[PDB]
């Protein structure tokens, strides 16, 4: 639709988790979140999953949460079913939140992703297009986008930004 344009927080959105159940993202109010588009057959799948698991293990007790959205739009590198992707993520000992596969670009992009991309200046992205697998957004406790990190930036580079938002 168009109402996503008017939102001011991630917490105004909902999304289906990887089991198919709708999740209201306002449950993340009060938590610092990394939101990322993931893929199982990407050249950087291992480094992204393992470092995201490591960050979550290290900072969940501080309030860090991670929202992973599978997306097949980049080299068709997430071709499997939601059940297969859940089983894949389990292989990296993922304990953060897996969502159902979505689009992140184009007219059928999930509204949360349409919204994140238009956030200002250094928060949202340039060109209204996610470029590849494993773009990361840092979301503060109020659900606002505070930083983004591109497909080639390892998740551990986010660690230096976390203390300003916990
Ligand atoms: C979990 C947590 O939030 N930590 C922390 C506090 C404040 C900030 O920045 C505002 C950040 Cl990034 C993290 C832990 C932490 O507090 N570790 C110390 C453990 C402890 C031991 C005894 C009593 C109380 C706390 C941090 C993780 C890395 C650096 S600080």
């Amino acid at each position: 639709r168009d109402d996503w344009r008017c939102a001011r927080s991630m917490h105004e959105f909902s999304a289906k988790d990887i089991d198919g159940h709708m999740v209201n993202l306002d449950k993340y109010r009060g938590f610092v979140c990394i939101v990322t588009n993931v893929a199982s057959q990407c050249g950087k799948t291992e480094v992204n999953y393992t470092q995201l698991v490591d960050l979550h293990a290290r900072y969940a007790e501080c309030g860090l949460r991670i929202l992973a959205f599978p997306c097949n739009q980049f080299g068709k590198q997430e071709p499997g079913s939601n059940e297969e992707i859940k089983e894949f993520a389990a292989g990296y000992n993922v304990k953060f939140d897996m969502f159902s596969k979505i689009c992140v670009n184009g007219d059928d992009a999930h509204p949360l992703w349409k919204w994140m991309k238009i956030q200002p200046k250094g928060k949202g992205i340039l060109g209204n297009a996610i470029k590849w697998n494993f773009t990361k957004f840092l979301i503060d406790k109020n659900g606002c986008v505070v930083k983004h990190y591109g497909p080639m930036e390892e998740p551990l580079v986010i660690e230096k930004d976390l203390p300003h938002y916990f």
